[PDB]
């Protein structure tokens, strides 16, 4: 039924050591996590640092990233922004790129900027309005906004190209079978995120897919296969090898988890974050590879 | 002793409501609130739904604003960017077209997005490296991060440009008195801001200016002169007076405060926000003009 | 036809100074604040100090306190806990004593323990059926929850016990009118709160009671008596006269406001708070003074 | 050299189907986690629905469950509350009923009410003051309180009986590396919590104990005792072994988790929350089950 399944992992925004944007680096990272196996990309999300680049930078991202795609595989652009008129205009020029899909946030700033229930509403309807792609809605902590799943399935019923979701906050098992059941035929991609972690639960929940991060889509995707070709006991056993490298993403080297991988695996020529966030402690780091190389993944043999 | 001192309200963002930039109705704005007598200006703040607007719009903004002040009153630019380097272009660039100050919150992103104490220095201190103008710190719940009184006393004292603040966080009086116990005379610019609602303890505390709404920054003035000269009671006089007003911008109107009284004066054509910020309930702010229809600000009498 | 309006300001709890329960004080605060115009007393609030008590202390103070008013006024009983059965039953003991009506913020614990929305329902639903009094639903921040307009009306319109509210949290006037708007006559008492700091703005809403700090009920009573006999301007007058104490209050002194001022005045032995709770710096509690004594509230000259 | 190591799970608070304390099912609790090798125990913490429950109700249950374990292994009260007086109290209290530990929260209320790092401080020194027990600091987000690792470390250093710490804040690993290098010798246990979700890495950064749920010590315990004694391969194997089941005690079925299993396994009568915390969803129950029963535990298996 739906026109979009399976693992669309998020694809890291490479930096060099000057912190400037590694456009060669980029679209390494791009073909290493298509021949993982991906079907599909997810880029400028908050895991690509969205937050620590400038908007002519995302539009140098944008286009190189899609360009270098060629249609491969199809890609999701993340779009948030508070001003819906913004979102709409980014909207519409990732769809003139190639765009499959956008992503987006409530609209939200900071910790105390948030926005009613309505106009969250005519938010999404607007920039439904202007663009043919479908939208997703992403409901994660980062946003401090409440999205019920009630109200998430009244968007998805009430709004024309809201028909994908990342459910990312506590007990997303739970909100996607009530998401599901509320909105019926209308939720056309109810995904889990949060780096797979809780990826058997969500998939018990009725998950079709999963924004993971880039690091290893080949660990993770033929758990979402085995799962629809009913092997659940396969399914399981892959999410256990799997799940100590999840978690330590999960918990421990965070965004930069991708990207350490794939320097380490000589896909991109820096890790460096954009200053200030964080670097990786090196016991963080060297735990993390220890970790990933029990599980022979693809980033450190491509 | 210090560079700046007293009144330097927000200038608020004047859309279209098509949505787009009004620069026509952004330069009346600039032109009031100096006529107000603005000791300064600020732009691109949160109050300025900064959020709302693009990075091309920043730079139209600044350039505007900046060649239309005309070097009257020196102007704050906010440049807050997560990124050290995005910030630290932007301060220069603000440099470069005339700003006096740049004014920029610690780097965060949303609710969970925070930055460590060690990094927020290193933050402040490659902004401090790449500019000549003084850097303005903004301690405001939006950012959702701590900023100690000792903390912030300490990137006074150690980082060159970093000398004036903008304490907003609950309890900003009682903090402001830390802040200045610790740092003396690295405090060049121990200010307050929300609208003024707690103007008259912070002065106690020793603030020595205010970056306030940009709707009338003409009344909220005098209570700064009063208190730098020592008349504790006229201070009190003009605070009470007017805290009515200044207390419907801080809990009932907001940011629209300032933009639903200069469209009411004829100063700007909209006061709309960017959809989607909510918009005036008409009871808001028929109670908004009603309460300004006591105090004879200059907004409601300015273009005319 | 409500069955409570008009102010009704939060009792503080009284310590001696080695921070056991000061009762002597106690009595005395809320004759002070009886003779100050309130319409009724809430107690046991947060702005009691309920959080630095104990279950033992909390019964001692229900019961002398509330035998101490001796039906003079009207009282309100804070029975908050995350415990559904735990707020029933306290409840319940609340209206044996003589309580006319419970307060109860959500159910909630800290700043991550949080309750889905059907279960808040139910929580309110099984602490209506155990009372025969009404129910004020406490919306506050210190919850950290979500209580939509919609949702406080759907609980006053299906509650038989869910008819006040005390909405103190951002853009409380708006949310008082979709309050009103939504529940129509199950809205029995849409107050606010916070010390009175937005009245006006809620007067213009529709509320019909106030919850405010004990410290000065007779400088903010007349603030709603103007409004309910049509003096706006009357109302807006007294409102500008005294705003800067509240505002005091609201931003600078807090919750030992009304301590200060009743030590000052001698109503009260002792305006410490327990420990940890910070106390006033001297120059808040000065400033708080000096205001207090332009506008000559009787805490000042009742003892 | 220090007193206390190992893995001192939280005991759950057995309830009746009807909402009452069912001390029956809790001394049976207690037998079980005992029975399990825990080293330790941990009651009226959070984990316990601490929240939902009386004082009257506390101190019945720390009379009952002390007794009960009959000085069989140490047990740790939580006597966390605002009032620095009661805590100190409930503290003293419980040292008198046998306790070897007493954990506490800093003091908070709700998710506005914080207090400042002066008066936390003096908060465990004055409970340190008043008992002769050692005193663990919870460091965990539900009190919305930052406690950094050099504060954390002041305290143990400055305060006699401040010399146990459980973290549970993002990123716990790289902040227990931090606060055993600041506290040095003082850190008599730097311990993590959390149902054991980041216990591998909270080991290799110098964990020596771990607070976990009740429901599976003993499948937990192996892992501790192979980093011990520097099995650090056999560490990571008893950890992906029994990692599912820590992930699903974690994020799905929470709290609940521990009664749900002894209820399965027999071992207490009922396995309900207080309301209004939710009860388990019928299929998040089914998963805890089907990846329980992969591995054995002494839960689903235990006479006594």
């Amino acid at each position: 039924t739906p026109r979009h399944r399976g693992i669309f992992p998020v694809v890291p925004t490479t930096f060099a050591d000057t912190g400037e944007l590694d456009l060669a680096s980029q679209k390494r990272a791009v073909d290493f996590m298509i021949d993982a196996g991906s079907d599909g990309l997810c880029i400028l999300a908050n895991f690509s640092e969205q937050f620590a680049i400038t908007d002519d930078e995302r539009d140098v991202l944008t286009r190189t990233i899609l360009e270098h795609v060629a249609g491969r595989v199809p890609v999701i652009v993340t779009t948030s922004h508070y001003s819906t008129q913004v979102c709409a205009a980014r909207s519409l020029r990732a769809q003139q790129l190639g765009a499959a899909m956008v992503m987006a946030m409530p609209p939200y700033h900071g910790a105390t900027f948030r926005v009613p229930e309505a106009q969250i509403f005519e938010f999404y309807a607007r920039v439904s309005d202007a663009i043919a792609i479908p939208i997703m809605v992403q409901d994660a902590p980062a946003s401090g906004t409440a999205l019920s799943a009630p109200f998430l399935a009244r968007m998805a019923r009430e709004i024309e190209q809201v028909a994908y979701f990342k459910i990312e906050t506590p007990g997303a098992a739970n909100k996607l079978r009530e998401l599901i059941r509320l909105g019926g035929d209308a939720i056309e991609g109810p995904w889990d995120g949060e780096e797979a972690i809780t990826l058997l639960a969500d998939l018990h929940a009725g998950a079709t897919g999963a924004m993971t991060g880039g690091g290893f889509p080949d660990g993770i995707r033929p758990i979402l296969e085995a799962w629809r070709e009913g092997r659940h006991d396969d399914a399981y056993a892959r999410y256990q090898a799997w799940l100590p490298l999840i978690n330590h993403e999960n918990r421990q080297s965070g965004i930069l988890t991708a990207k350490a991988l794939m320097r380490e695996g000589g896909v991109i020529a820096s890790e460096r974050p954009r200053h200030p966030m964080p670097e990786l402690h090196p016991d963080t780091r060297a735990e993390l590879l220890a970790i990933a190389r029990r599980l022979d993944p693809l980033v450190l043999r491509w």
